[PDB]
């Protein structure tokens, strides 16, 4: 009964498509410019978010 619910961005996962690993230690969750895609495409690895 609880409308918290509503929002299903509860759980974040990294993207499958994007190599969040190699851009990882490329320092891209430290790129302000990749910072929006690592939210985007890798929220998870960058810790800007739960799996």
């Amino acid at each position: 009964n609880d409308i918290r619910t509503a929002a299903d961005m509860e759980h974040c996962a990294d993207e499958k498509n994007f190599d969040c690993r190699r851009s990882l230690r490329n320092g891209d969750c430290d790129n302000d410019d990749k910072l929006l895609e690592m939210g985007y495409y890798c929220p998870v690895t960058c810790g800007f978010c739960e799996p």
